[PDB]
């Protein structure tokens, strides 16, 4: 295990995050079983080559990093949510996780360095 990881993800949120809101969507209305369907299948479309995880990331990731494609960059431990954390670094470089629950919503991660 290296000291820190580099990762890009896309999060959908959902009306019991923490922060119910992103730049994409004033207000998140769509329920926890909503945003994991929309997880799972954006899992199938990156599977099938359908569709691009950085395209996907920077047009409907609820989070800020969507501007960067959903780049995160380098971080070590101690300092994102456990969840995201344990799972970033579970990771080989290159590799994309399954869904991953943290207080802000579903998350995709795909570990880069
Ligand atoms: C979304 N876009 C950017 C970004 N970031 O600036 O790293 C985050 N982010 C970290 C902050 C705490 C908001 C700085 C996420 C918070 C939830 S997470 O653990 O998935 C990382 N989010």
């Amino acid at each position: 295990e290296p000291a820190r990881v580099r990762c890009s993800h896309l999060l959908v949120k959902h009306s019991q995050s923490r922060r119910p809101s992103s730049w994409r969507q004033e207000q998140i209305t769509r329920t926890q079983e909503e945003a994991l369907e929309l997880i799972n299948g954006y899992i199938q479309k990156i599977k099938s080559g359908e569709e691009d995880f950085e395209s996907l990331a920077s047009q409907f990731s609820d989070c800020s990093s969507a501007k960067a494609r959903g780049d995160l960059g380098a971080f070590s431990r101690g300092q994102m949510q456990k969840p995201f954390e344990d799972a970033s670094f579970a990771l080989r470089t290159g590799e994309m996780s399954g869904p991953v629950f943290t207080d802000s919503g579903i998350h995709i991660i795909l570990r880069t360095e």
